[PDB]
């Protein structure tokens, strides 16, 4: 259960992709 905030410095891939 990850924080979806898809952003530069945020990987989306692994966390909310």
């Amino acid at each position: 259960a990850c924080k979806s905030t898809q952003d530069p410095m945020f990987t989306p891939k692994g966390c909310d992709n």
